[PDB]
């Protein structure tokens, strides 16, 4: 009788197919073998379903009207403090947070539509943490505060500085110790085109890319530092960022 829904987070809602007495229909899913329940005043599937996990946990899932957005909630058995919550937004990425004992989140784990992932652990009360960008092919690993996500790679006297600020802005930054004007490493950021430039005794030597696909190109200039040559060449693991930084 009931009519199956997709939902976006990989499950789906069985919503009955004409209202109840109240003009109100029924609602069930089943996620990872537990039963949820509800009534919504809508009759596409969006609304409010609600269960418990085997310990008692309290769970619910909240379909947005338009079913673009899905969050599955986790509490306590008393439904007053959150234990973890699983947002799907309409471009299909995905938020999950894990909540200590005052509901203060102490885990951020975010996956982009293209599968990349923040992830963000031991977050105290300011808002400070761990910070990992997990990539395709390779990972990079630094810090957050409240101010931004810096992630560092490090090659000899060069440290990359890879900042996302808390408004999502991606920035550059590279800092060299080393004092030799021959050999030391300088760099500019172009945000226009989310580009680091990298500069060698007063030539240009490389492009590094932060693409919007989250992944990071590198192409080489010519000797006389001023024309790009060849092709940019996506970088594919860890070992390759730092040999751009040699």
């Amino acid at each position: 009788n009931s009519v199956s829904v997709d939902l976006p987070g990989s499950m789906k809602v069985l919503v009955s197919k004409s209202s109840n007495a109240d003009g109100k229909y029924d609602l069930i899913a089943t996620v990872d073998a537990l039963e949820l329940s509800g009534t919504s005043d809508k009759n596409n599937g969006s609304g409010v379903l609600e269960g418990v996990k085997a310990d008692a946990s309290k769970v619910k899932l909240t379909i947005s009207d338009d079913l673009g957005q899905t969050t599955l909630e986790v509490f306590k058995s008393d439904g007053s403090t959150l234990v973890s919550k699983k947002v799907t937004s309409k471009d299909k990425s995905v938020t999950f947070e894990k909540f200590n004992e005052k509901g203060e989140v102490s885990e951020k784990i975010i996956t982009r539509a293209d599968g990349t992932r923040l992830e963000y652990t031991g977050i105290k009360s300011d808002g400070s943490g761990k910070a990992k960008e997990v990539l395709k092919g390779y990972v990079l690993e630094g810090t957050l505060t409240a101010e931004k996500t810096t992630l560092v790679v490090k090659e000899g006297t060069v440290t990359l500085s890879k900042n996302i600020s808390k408004s999502g802005a991606v920035s550059v930054e590279l800092n060299d110790t080393d004092s030799s004007a021959a050999t030391k490493k300088t760099a500019a950021w172009n945000s226009g085109t989310s580009t680091l430039t990298i500069t060698v005794n007063s030539k240009k030597t490389k492009d590094l890319v932060f693409t919007s696909s989250n992944t990071i190109t590198v192409q080489q200039y010519d000797s006389n530092g001023t024309s790009l040559e060849g092709s940019a060449v996506e970088i594919t693991k860890l070992d390759e960022i730092k040999n751009a930084l040699k």
